[PDB]
């Protein structure tokens, strides 16, 4: 979980993640 991930996340396919999420953070739709 990076910044945003630390808790709970949405991020629904990458728009919204990669974009936050520069790796597979553990624990959006992954
Ligand atoms: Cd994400
Ligand atoms: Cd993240
Ligand atoms: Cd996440």
């Amino acid at each position: 979980p990076c910044e945003k991930c630390t808790s709970g996340c949405k991020c629904p396919s990458k728009d919204e993640c990669a974009k936050t999420c520069s790796k597979p953070c553990s624990c959006c739709p992954t």
